C-alpha cells in the first residue's frame, strides 16, 4: 500500500530501495492504531497542517525560562516557540547562553530555529494519504509531544523527567499523563558515560513496558561516547544513506542495535528563523532522522500485534534487518543487526476461529 502524498516519492527512507525501510509491505498489514502512542521527546512541535491531527496534548519539561523561550518554566504546552541562539546570546559572558554551543575549535556559533521536533514527529506520524505534503510511518497512530529541548539544548534532569512522564510514570509537580506512550523517541544526546539519572529513568519506563529508541550521535565516534545512546536497555540507532551505506557522520560501535535512513530525509518543518512562521517541508541529516524510522516501525509492529514485549520487539527488529551491502562501511559489530526493514519486521498477530 502506498499513500498519495505529494512529496512521498522523495521520502526514500520509506521505499523499498537498497537502503529503504520497505514500508509499503508493512502498510498492507497496518497503517497504525490510535491506541498506540509514540512519544517524541524533543524540541516540541508546530501544529503543521500536515501533522497536527496526530498530535496529542503533551508536556513541556524545560525548567529554565531562558532556554524554554516561552515565558515560563515547566508547563503543559509542548508547542515549540523556536530554539534559535543569536551570536550576541552565545557571546554574552553575563548571559545564560554564554558558550552554550561550540564548534570543533572551541568557538561559539549562532543558529536559526531547528524545528527539529516537528521534523522527527513528521517521520513518525505526519498526516498521510491526504493529498499533500509528506507521509509518516504510522498514519493513524498518535504522537505525544514531550518538550525537553529549547534554546541551546536541554538538561539531563528535564529529559529524564520527560522520559518518565511520557511512559505514564509520576514526575513531581507534573499532572498524570492520560496518554502513556509505549514507544519513546530520543533524537538527542550529549557527551559522557551513561548517567545514573538516565539509567534509572530508562529502567523504570522499560519495566512499565515502553521501548526506548535513541539516536547514536553524529560525531563519527564510538557510540560509547554519547548518552543515552550508551545506556543499557535502549535501542541505539545508526544512520545510513539511500545506498545502504554508513552515513559519514554516524557514531558506530558494539552498542548500536540497527541502522536506518538518516541522510537527506524530507519531513515537516517551519520557515521561521526565530519565532514560528509558515508551514514548510525540509530535508535533514542525522541519527535524529534514523531514530524515528525505527520508532515508527515499532509503532506499526505494536498496531499489528499489541502483545509484543520490548524484548520481543528488539529481537524481531534485529532478526528482520537486511544485511549490509558490499562496501557499505557497516558491519554487525559497528552498525547493528543490519538495515531496518519495516516490511519484514511488521507481522500481524495470528487470526483464529470464532
Ligand atoms: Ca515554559
Ligand atoms: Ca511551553
Ligand atoms: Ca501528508
Amino acid at each position: 500500500l502506498v499513500p498519495n502524498d505529494t512529496r512521498y516519492s522523495e521520502q526514500w527512507g520509506y521505499a523499498s530501495g537498497v537502503g529503504g525501510a520497505n514500508l509499503p509491505k508493512a502498510w498492507d498489514i497496518t497503517t497504525g492504531s490510535d491506541k498506540v502512542v509514540v512519544a517524541v521527546v524533543d524540541t516540541g512541535y508546530r501544529p503543521h497542517a500536515d501533522l497536527a491531527a496526530n498530535i496529542l496534548p503533551g508536556y513541556d519539561f524545560i525548567s529554565d525560562p531562558d532556554s524554554a523561550n516561552d515565558g515560563n518554566g515547566r508547563d503543559n504546552n509542548a508547542a515549540d516557540p523556536g530554539d534559535w541562539v543569536t551570536q550576541q546570546e552565545v557571546d554574552d559572558p553575563n548571559g545564560p547562553f554564554y558558550r552554550c554551543q561550540l564548534d570543533q575549535f572551541g568557538n561559539t556559533f549562532a543558529s536559526n530555529s531547528s524545528w527539529h521536533g516537528t521534523h522527527v514527529a513528521g517521520t513518525i506520524g505526519a498526516v498521510s494519504n491526504n493529498g499533500t505534503g509528506v507521509a509518516g510511518i504510522s498514519w493513524k497512530g498518535k504522537i505525544l509531544p514531550v518538550r525537553v529541548l529549547g534554546k541551546c539544548g536541554g538538561t539531563l534532569s528535564d529529559i529524564a523527567d520527560g522520559m518518565r512522564w511520557a511512559a505514564g510514570l509520576s514526575v513531581p509537580g507534573a499532572p498524570a499523563n492520560p496518554n502513556p506512550a509505549s514507544v519513546l523517541n530520543f533524537s538527542l544526546g550529549g557527551g559522557g558515560s551513561c548517567s545514573r539519572t538516565y539509567q534509572n529513568a530508562i529502567n523504570a519506563v522499560v519495566a512499565k513496558g515502553a521501548t526506548v529508541v535513541v539516536a547514536a550521535g553524529n560525531e563519527a565516534s564510538p557510540v560509547s561516547s554519547s548518552q543515552p545512546a550508551n545506556c543499557q536497555n535502549v535501542i541505539a540507532v545508526a544512520a545510513t544513506d539511500i545506498n545502504g551505506r554508513r552515513a559519514s557522520f554516524t557514531n558506530t560501535g558494539s552498542l548500536v542495535k540497527i541502522a536506518a535512513p538518516g541522510v537527506n530525509i524530507l519531513s515537516t518543518l517551519n520557515s521561521g528563523t526565530k519565532s514560528p512562521a509558515a508551514d514548510s517541508y525540509a530535508s535533514y541529516n542525522g541519527t535524529s532522522m534514523a531514530t524515528p524510522h525505527v520508532a515508527g516501525t515499532v509503532a506499526l509492529m505494536l498496531a499489528a500485534n499489541g502483545s509484543l514485549t520490548p524484548s520481543q520487539i528488539l529481537q524481531k527488529l534485529q532478526a528482520s534487518a537486511r544485511p549490509f551491502p558490499s562496501g557499505s562501511g557497516c558491519s554487525t559489530s559497528t552498525c547493528g543487526a543490519g538495515l531496518l526493514d519495516a516490511g519484514a519486521a511488521v507481522n500481524a498477530a495470528r487470526q483464529h476461529h470464532h
